[PDB]
């Protein structure tokens, strides 16, 4: 019985599970597999499943989680410890993480997305690997005169390097086998075996990886774990053509996007009127990504979006942005908008739910480092602590939690 796998409708235009269709209430949880690891490696169970519970509370049934992230454990802006500090050698504290985030989403009725790699610095990524391959340890991350350009030309190395490609990726590969054959060591199932796991995804963002890497990497994928749901991972920041080098393949089953309005210049947080054309912009993405799913005939799930905090109530004062008693009308706003408009769209088939980032849960930016350096909560550590965090009393909560009670109901109103 592969009853309790999360399928793609026969027609193309959503998602199955349970013989009944499926939408995605979404949260970015990549912080799990280390708030599940043992106190030892820097983890803190009690409060990881804590945050689950919270989560399921406010309606969520779908984490977006990250199921890698590579040492060496010395290196500036990443988790730490990682899961992975060598090739093929595992930090199995941060491992057992791993397994115990799966076991508790299982309580809860949860489906994760496991994101098997990531393009950014954060989790080391495919910086890291490319730095492994050539045998040089210094990555040019993007702070000071570096910028976000220059990083991106060195880790697309990853997948454009006719060199470097091919050994990166076997490194990468053994990655993914590892992961999904781990036995989880909690409830003993075997990931690629686990209907909890709703998708594996190649990637966290990819920035122009070519078509015949998407084409290869997720056939490797699928024939992996043939359960299972493959995902590209990708912004489809750019046009049709890019989205369609990422998912026009027949083992990428569904696809995503990702809005991010500050980072893109669209929206600054530290303006009391900018937040007009913020929500113009949200929504002719919904709508343009829509169009282009259907184009595919695949579903669509915007697996990552999110604002900061009310930096315009003091705008010379940088640090007032992230301090969490800052309130956040423009994101509740925004967050507001966009799901009225995915809940529309998802009435007609049209959008099959989203992930917010990020929840941050019993993290707060003002809390102490652990041992390890880390102030654990949405945010990874190659951005400022409290960004973009869902903090589990702010405002936002319930606006999310009506949200994901919308959403269930148009799944009803469709299952009927
Ligand atoms: O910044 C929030 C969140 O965004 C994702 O990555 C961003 C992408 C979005 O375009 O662009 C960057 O800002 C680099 O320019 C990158 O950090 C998300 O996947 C995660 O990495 C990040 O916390």
């Amino acid at each position: 019985s592969e009853f309790a796998f999360v399928k793609i409708a026969s027609d193309g235009k959503g998602f199955t599970r349970y013989g009944e269709p499926y939408l995605i209430r979404g949260a970015n949880y990549w912080q799990g597999m280390n708030l599940g690891a043992d106190d030892c490696s820097g983890g803190d169970r009690k409060r990881m499943e804590l945050e689950i519970k919270q989560m399921a509370e406010m309606g969520i049934n779908n984490l977006r989680v990250m199921a890698s992230s590579e040492g060496p454990d010395d290196q500036p802006y990443r988790m730490r410890p990682s899961m992975m500090p060598q090739p093929g050698k595992y930090n199995e504290g941060v491992f057992v993480g791993l397994d115990y985030l799966l076991d508790t989403m299982d309580r809860y009725n949860m489906t994760a997305v496991m994101t098997l790699g990531n393009f950014w610095q954060w989790s080391g990524g495919f910086g890291q690997y490319v730095a492994w391959i050539t045998g040089n340890q210094t990555i040019p991350y993007p702070v000071g005169d570096v910028t976000y350009d220059e990083f991106t030309q060195f880790a697309a190395r990853f997948y454009n390097d006719s060199e470097i490609a091919p050994k990166a990726n076997k490194l990468f590969k053994d990655h993914i086998y590892t992961v999904q054959n781990r036995r989880n060591t909690v409830n003993g199932k075997i990931y690629k075996e686990d209907p909890v796991i709703m998708s594996w995804q190649i990637a966290n963002a990819p920035q122009e990886a070519p078509a015949s890497w998407f084409e290869e990497i997720s056939t490797f994928i699928k024939k992996g774990a043939p359960k299972h749901l493959v995902s590209a991972g990708l912004e489809s920041k750019l046009d049709e053509y890019d989205f369609d080098r990422a998912h026009d393949h027949k083992n990428i089953d569904y696809t995503t996007c990702h809005c991010w309005v500050e980072n893109w210049g669209i929206y600054d947080p530290a303006d009391p009127d900018g937040l007009p054309h913020a929500n113009e912009y949200m929504h002719d993405f919904l709508e343009s990504r829509s169009k282009w799913a259907a184009q595919l005939n695949k579903p669509i799930v915007m697996e990552e979006f999110g604002m900061a905090r009310d930096a315009w109530r003091n705008p010379e004062d940088e640090t007032y942005k992230y301090l969490p008693s800052t309130p956040t009308s423009h994101k509740d706003e925004y967050y507001q908008k966009a799901f009225n408009q995915i809940v529309s769209l998802a009435s007609n088939r049209s959008f099959s739910g989203s992930n917010f980032w990020a929840y941050g849960g019993e993290g707060r930016s003002t809390y102490p480092p652990n041992p390890y350096g880390m102030v654990w909560l949405g945010d990874p550590p190659h951005e400022p602590h409290g960004w973009y965090s869902v903090y589990s009393n702010d405002t936002t909560v319930q606006i999310i939690k009506d949200y994901n009670a919308n959403l269930l109901k148009v799944q009803k109103e469709l299952s009927k």
